[PDB]
């Protein structure tokens, strides 16, 4: 069958991947008692966009649900699936003659059918008449709430949809649940994205020199991922935190655009990834800017390495993800106590939520077509209203096929530390005189991507992780663009 | 005063640049008979966006009119200017404490006042109260039509604006006209963007190899502009057309994503640039993939080079830009005839609009904060309804301070050639027996950025252009 490919050593992704997803969605919908026979799934692709009122085009990236079902890269398309048969039909725009001058070849309907291995291809302006001729029960459209953004999914619509019976409640929870569980074909892509990004992280560690700007490493990472990986997009805005910036979880945005000079003695926290064909990776490496851990840096870093490996070692089907978050908290507190930053009963620290002072974010999240993938809080799965845990992007139990990030971290965040020092329930645990040394330290985060198996997990990421390994990697005398 | 800077060898941009723009706008509005005393210009900045319904953040780039006036990089801001006094007030979001954990330090209002050198800073939620305090005659908001996209500019709005008198017709043509004419400080930035982009084009020519994918060069170009120039964003989607893809003017979009393998004998057309601090550059270099021009490639290229230099040599204040487009058409037809592709009277070719077959786009466009900058077609300036000329992005007369691209090109586009061969008014001019050899050639585009001066132009771009210069640059020669 046909496959998506950018040549060179990039991965060939079979379009059968998306046919399997369409089939899995139909199989699940058929088992839903509320689903009438003759139902048709209707999805609307993304459209081209420009900057504000200008004609400056924004690079198009397909909507995730639509890509999951069809894998279509072209803007302005629709896609429908007959639930009972699973028959797929892709609607493409009818392009004007001038498209041949400015944009490129005007491909046939037959070309798209062969390209995407769908059952039929029609023009977008025909969608109402085509659907009418098919005598459908009900049009199943996408509407639901993304539990990370709070946004409502955009329901498909076309002129003449008035005429149909539309249900916009059934589909979202079912297609979400399908996306939660990755097929072996999806997993082959996620292995690939992790490979390229792992290689790019290694190159960054090799290249980093005191005096460079953080964004120089962002540029190198993205250049490796694009030129060698075909990853034209980044799965998110790259986070290149040097020094105290490594305590800023989502550093690198426009308000704080990776513009700090890397100084001798800094800890680097590089949380960056790209996507290949809308499939994500999410990896974070922490390392000393000058290639040699100090004693304090080693202690903080190896505390996070310990929680990382303890969580991965415990992960298997049936494990409650909040329990893993709480395991990482307890480990961090134990290590911080060993360092002398903390004193007293770790049990009491945990009862007082002291772990969230040092890790205010969730231990990890689902990963897939979106870096913060869907399905973390389906109906009946509630968010825990406790420090740290409330930032978890899922409170679910692990099952085979789920793809998770494991990204424990320890950070020295002034306003969270100051809050704790003012709370008598937590101040007694903290040793101000030792902690003062760690103000401005920043933080360490170690992020791995894993797949839940029948017996445990499969690690997708392959980067240096121990102190010895990182120091060996950064000292490696051996990718020189220009 | 304070300056924008990304360190290393990047350009320090003084915030005085934007203060001057604010000054120029007030001076122009004070002379507008429709403007009454006590008027306040109100602009709304861009906001953060995400991918569809996800929480995947989109890299924020400021709206261009707002940037021109204030140069603010943060999302969620408003900006207002008192016309009579020129007093500027920046409105910044009131951030939650959570921001200190996830996004970074919560800067004080005084921090932003210092950073942007504005007269006052307030929080966005206080805009209604602050403006009511000032007792304005009218609020001058932004609404108009962009003549390249056809979009309507987003007019500023806030809770309680209904209580004010709002005019949305006066500002747009005036702030557009200010943007048409670049101050000396703006030119310093456009000189820098051209510098970096030119260097990146040189590096690409040095690095191209047969067998590479087009997007490998896109990646290298962006990496140079960002790592060495601080051009985090690119000014538009890079166009890396190899072979017949060089006949596609806006190749490289999602539908045609620079994924062709570069083959021996191919002509490369690389139309790619970046922006620094929302200031654009627009450069195109054409060159043979294997580093050596064939005879045919030399002929097509030097035809475009001749038109390029003819236009640049003729550009000066008072010149009508469509005349420069027709000048390029005539030179193209002359040289295509000299190559044996065409035969007959060039006068007759021009009268038949044959030039548009080979250059179906406009000769060049205004450049500034947007690659296709504003002000090309103000009221009274009409689009010429003829092939080629109708694609011009401005029909204005050149004046000092204008910044334009000069990007003639020659392409071999089958459906346009076939249309001409079926047209008796044009068919006799084309020699099939020679044209057959150039089918699938692609095309050549040579794009320079220039500033109109009192004497002529200042050329901002600095890349190799002659056949000998290009072959030398791709052989790694220092220059
Ligand atoms: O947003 C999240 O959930 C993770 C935590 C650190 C940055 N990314
Ligand atoms: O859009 C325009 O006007 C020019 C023509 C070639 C590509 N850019
Ligand atoms: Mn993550
Ligand atoms: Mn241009
Ligand atoms: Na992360
Ligand atoms: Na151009």
């Amino acid at each position: 069958g046909p496959s998506f490919w950018l040549g060179n050593e990039t991965l060939k992704v079979p379009l059968a991947l998306f046919a399997l997803n369409r089939q899995r969605l139909c199989e699940r919908l058929r088992k839903n008692p509320a689903v009438q026979a003759g139902s048709i799934v209707v999805l609307q692709g993304g459209e081209e966009t420009q900057r504000y009122c200008t004609d400056t085009g924004v690079l198009f990236r397909q909507e995730s649900f639509f890509h999951w079902a069809f894998g279509v890269t072209e803007p302005g398309c629709y896609g429908v699936i007959d639930v009972d048969t699973g028959k797929s039909t892709l609607f493409v725009p009818r392009l004007p003659a001038s498209h041949a001058t400015w944009m490129g070849k005007i491909h046939s309907k037959e070309h798209f059918k062969e390209k995407y291995a769908v059952d039929d291809v029609q023009y977008v302006d025909e969608i109402a008449s085509v659907l009418t001729s098919q005598k459908p029960s009900v049009l199943l459209t996408l509407r639901g709430v993304n539990t990370d953004s709070g946004s409502v999914c955009r329901e498909a619509s076309f002129d003449g949809i008035s005429k149909f019976e539309v249900n916009n409640t059934i589909l979202h929870p079912e297609i979400v649940e399908c996306r939660v569980f990755k097929t072996d074909m999806e997993l082959e892509v996620l292995r690939y994205t992790n490979k390229i990004s792992s290689e790019a992280h290694r190159e960054v560690m090799k290249a980093v020199k005191v005096g460079m700007k953080e964004y120089e490493l962002e540029s190198l990472f993205e250049h490796y991922c694009y030129s060698r990986g075909g990853m034209r997009h980044s799965s998110y805005t790259c986070i290149c935190g040097s020094g105290e910036n490594s305590a800023v979880l989502h550093y690198g945005h426009a308000g704080a655009p990776n513009d700090r000079t890397i100084q001798n003695g800094d800890m680097c926290l590089f949380d960056m990834d790209g996507e290949y064909y809308c499939f994500a990776s999410d990896i974070t490496c922490s390392f000393p800017a000058n290639g040699k851990f100090t004693a304090d840096q080693k202690a903080v870093y190896e505390a996070v390495l310990r929680s990382s490996r303890a969580v991965m070692g415990a992960m298997k089907p049936g494990v409650w993800w909040p329990d893993m978050h709480r395991l990482a908290d307890r480990i961090h507190l134990e290590e911080l106590a060993h360092m002398g930053i903390l004193s007293g009963s770790v049990d009491a620290m945990v009862q007082a939520h002291l772990g969230a002072v040092f890790m205010p974010h969730g231990l990890g999240h689902f990963l897939g077509i979106d870096v913060h993938d869907v399905g973390g809080y389906p109906e009946g799965v509630e968010r825990i209203d406790e420090p740290g845990l409330r930032s978890l992007r899922t409170a679910r139990h692990l099952q085979p096929g789920m793809v998770l990030t494991v990204e424990p971290g320890i950070y020295f965040i002034d306003h969270l530390l100051d809050e704790a020092l003012a709370d008598p329930a937590r101040a007694s645990f903290l040793n101000r005189e030792v902690l003062q040394r760690f103000r401005g330290f920043g933080g360490v985060r170690i992020e791995e991507d894993v797949v839940v198996t029948d017996s445990g997990i499969e690690l997708l990421t392959c980067v240096p992780r121990t102190v010895e390994e990182i120091e060996a990697c950064m000292a490696g005398c051996d990718f020189t663009p220009f």
